[PDB]
């Protein structure tokens, strides 16, 4: 019938009580699964939330059990890492016409960008000439914006890739998609396999290939699954690579910006650093070299979450300020500035949050006096301002700005990275009563800019920022069990996530859930055969512009009622959350 083929890959809702062993749940990709640790995240105080996410983050480093999925510390994965480091060496040896592209949509793209810069600096430091570049869905503007719709075109992907691979002669394309999902990457990987001479594809994500996305891409004939399967075949001949350890579901279901983003850094920084530091030593990269760095990244989680209690409190002061319709400012220097912006921008799509809700700032890019003149005026009793820096920063610039802000806020906290035995200038630097001091052992670096220290610090910040920003919103009651129900459908992935959530919460059939969703999306227009059969992009374009689409659809299902009737009920209730929560009972 009309719609059949578009919705073919979707599995029927299991019967009440038979979800567990169901065919359905066995095909939910790991990255979209509901994490058992956070079943009750929506009922947790600030300290539990920190504990729970610290724990979910910790799953990145958990080792493989004995009939089960490969993980970061499994020998197949490290062997692949070694192998790829090997292929990066080849390019470094011959840099003329050599290039290394890191590419991804959304947060995978944001992480691509950071890493491209770091390794460019590193070659700058050696006076070698940068070999890295990055690609993000929707162009460079996307690095610091909410642009979730840009990832759905394989041709776009390929076009960006063809622009940058100029007339290069050896190109490594590292396509990063946490879910093995994004059509942007899919096309790139497939294009690379059609020209093995020039290109070498390396696919990075966190699902097994048997769980790689398999629904049709609107502008492309093959699915991610197929592309990934074909890459894995080519890996036997060392002409493609798939790097895909499981790291367990996200604490907030499907919020791949979190564990997904971190594992991407951990994994790629490790590998590329090993490649660099081992070429100049005249020595192959080895499991043992990779391990040193993995274990360092693993210490960094421990180091970071030692500050849990303070972290729980910064959460409360962020949540509070937002509960009162305040704003929250994230002020950081160098790369940690960037990471702050990236965190705040992500709150827009992840939480329906306005750009002012949680905004990042780098000394978006406003200098000392510039920030003092324009932004300083707008602060208020109830706002929260967060400062983020190392002791190797310009701390005269830092202290200055804290000074002005203090008079206007009082809710100011900070996040300070130091090697042990650097001290906080002003013993009255107690403009921060009890800081989040993060103090790093001394490590035997040998490169100029101390790149392992950089990565530790970024990562630790990302965890803190992520845990804080996500935590604040959970406390505000905007999350359901461990799902963001009320999201904005702005790409096809998010459309599938919506549909899945309707099945899960209603317990009703595929067909009913599909019907309720499309009615919610296209109301006031009823379901035509055209509409039922439309490409998913057509539904996205309409949904992207509306509010409460998913809850309206869930209410229509639970009350077995019309869209007209469900909107009226929603408007009859004190809040979306309360309308839904009570409808679930
Ligand atoms: C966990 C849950 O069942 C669920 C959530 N999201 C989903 C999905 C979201 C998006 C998809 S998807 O875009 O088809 C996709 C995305 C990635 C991938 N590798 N394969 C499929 S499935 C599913 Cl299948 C289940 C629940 F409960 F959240 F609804
Ligand atoms: O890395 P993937 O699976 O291709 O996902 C790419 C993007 O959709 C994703 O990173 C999204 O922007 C984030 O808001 C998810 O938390």
């Amino acid at each position: 019938m009309p719609g059949t083929k578009r919705f073919q890959h979707v599995i029927e809702t299991p019967e009440p009580g038979k979800w567990e062993l169901s065919g359905y749940e066995a095909a939910v990709p790991i990255t979209e699964k509901s994490n058992p640790l956070t079943q009750d995240l929506d009922k947790a105080d600030a300290e539990n939330i920190v504990r729970l996410l610290g724990q979910c983050d910790a799953e990145i480093f958990q080792e493989e059990g004995q009939s089960t999925y490969q993980r970061l510390y499994s020998e197949s994965i490290l062997t692949t890492m070694v192998q790829v480091a090997g292929k990066v060496q080849e390019v470094l040896k011959e840099p003329d016409g050599g290039l290394v592209v890191l590419s991804g949509g959304g947060t995978s793209g944001r992480m691509a960008f950071l890493m491209s810069v770091s390794f460019n600096q590193l070659m700058k430091g050696l006076g070698q000439k940068p070999l890295y570049t990055y690609l993000i869905a929707g162009g460079d503007r996307s690095v610091v914006a909410s642009r979730e719709g840009t990832e759905d075109s394989a041709l776009h992907g390929i076009e960006e890739l063809k622009k940058v691979a100029a007339g290069k002669k050896r190109v490594i394309v590292i396509g990063i998609s946490v879910g093995l999902s994004a059509p942007f990457v899919a096309g790139q990987m497939d294009c690379c396999m059609n020209n093995t001479a020039v290109f070498l594809p390396v696919l990075v994500g966190f699902n097994p290939v048997s769980m790689a996305r398999n629904d049709p891409i609107e502008d492309w004939s093959s699915t991610f699954r197929q592309v990934a399967e074909r890459m894995q075949k080519m890996q036997e001949k060392q002409k493609a690579f798939v790097l895909n350890p499981a790291i367990g579901p996200e604490g907030l279901s499907g919020s791949s910006r979190m564990k997904g983003g971190s594992a991407t850094k951990i994994l790629l920084e490790t590998l590329l650093l090993a490649a660099h530091k081992t070429v100049d030593q005249g020595i192959a990269a080895s499991q043992r070299c990779l391990l040193e760095i993995l274990r360092t990244f693993e210490r960094a989680h421990q180091v970071t979450y030692s500050q849990s209690p303070k972290i729980a409190t910064l959460m409360k002061s962020v949540s509070t300020s937002l509960e009162k319709k305040g704003h929250v400012y994230l002020v950081g220097w160098q790369t940690l500035g960037i990471i702050a912006i990236m965190d705040g921008v992500e709150c827009i799509h992840t939480f329906g949050a306005d750009f002012r809700d949680v905004r990042g700032f780098l000394i978006f890019t406003f200098s000392q006096e510039d920030f003092l003149t324009s932004i300083l005026p707008s602060l208020t009793e109830i706002d929260t301002v967060v400062f983020i820096f190392t002791l190797d920063d310009n701390l005269t610039e830092v202290q200055t700005i804290v000074e002005q802000v203090k008079e206007k806020t009082n809710h100011i906290q900070a996040l300070a990275h130091s090697t042990v035995g650097q001290t906080l200038p002003i013993p009255l630097k107690k403009l921060f009563p009890s800081i989040i001091s993060i103090t790093w052992p001394l490590l035997f670096f040998e490169y100029e800019g101390n790149f392992i220290q950089k990565f530790q610090r970024e990562l630790s910040t990302k965890w803190v920022l992520n845990t804080v920003s996500t935590g604040a919103h959970v406390l505000l009651g905007k999350i359901l069990q461990n799902h963001m129900l009320d999201l904005r459908i702005s790409n096809s992935k998010l459309f599938w996530r919506a549909l899945a959530m309707l099945q899960r919460f209603s317990g009703q059939s595929k067909a009913r859930c599909i019907e309720s969703l499309l009615r919610a999306i296209h109301f006031p227009q009823p379901l035509s055969d055209d509409i039922r059969a439309a490409p998913i992009s057509c539904h996205v374009q309409v949904a992207h512009e509306k509010e409460q689409v998913i809850p309206i659809a869930l209410l229509s299902l639970l009350f077995r009622c019309s869209i007209t009737e469900a909107q009226a009920h929603l408007a009859a209730a004190p809040s979306v959350c309360e309308a839904v929560r009570s409808a679930l009972a």
